[PDB]
């Protein structure tokens, strides 16, 4: 019953592939709903055309700034920020989808996908989903990151929406 959403990823115009995500609405319904709605654009704004602005190989890929496209922006469907819903789910391994933030209770639209177990983030970032299909695409995106996160090409959500 959990929603499934997809991103079609391109590297400066070159199609890379589709990543799909299960959103754990059963555990974090408010956080899952925000991501679902931003992925469909049904509130009038969202992730389509935004990039993965910070990519660190062996760690994670971060994106979701559709307001400024410079890594400082983003907003939720509830307002500029919303609470950390709960920390039941942990950063257990690759594929984990979690909220980026600037401190407690500052969730907006920015998110990241883990490419490794990142347990030191447990209790600080809200985990709310996981890659279902296309983990190979996320691994491919890593080659375009670097140790300090700066990307060598713009990794774009060319299209996105909801599958189930
Ligand atoms: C421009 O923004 C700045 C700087 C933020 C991060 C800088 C930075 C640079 C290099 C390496 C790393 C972080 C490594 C250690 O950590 C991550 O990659 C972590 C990994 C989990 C997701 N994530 N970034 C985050 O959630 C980070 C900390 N936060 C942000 O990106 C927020 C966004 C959501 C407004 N920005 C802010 O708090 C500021 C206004």
């Amino acid at each position: 019953v959990n929603p499934t959403v997809f991103f079609d990823i391109a590297v400066d115009g070159e199609p890379l592939g589709r990543v799909s995500f299960e959103l754990f609405a059963d555990k974090v319904p408010k956080t899952a709903e925000n991501f679902r709605a931003l992925s469909t654009g049904e509130k009038g704004f969202g992730y389509k055309g935004s990039c993965f602005h910070r990519i660190i190989p062996g760690f994670m890929c971060q994106g979701g700034d559709f307001t400024r496209h410079n890594g400082t922006g983003g907003k939720s469907i509830y307002g500029e920020k919303f609470e950390d819903e709960n920390f039941i789910l942990k950063h257990t391994g690759p594929g984990i989808l979690s909220m980026a933030n600037a401190g407690p209770n500052t969730n907006g639209s920015q998110f990241f996908i883990c490419t490794a177990k990142t347990e030191w983030l447990d209790g600080k970032h809200v985990v709310f989903g996981k890659v279902k299909e296309g983990m190979n695409i996320v691994e491919a995106m890593e080659r375009f990151g670097s140790r300090n996160g700066k990307t060598s090409k713009k990794i774009t959500i060319a299209d996105c929406g909801q599958l189930e």
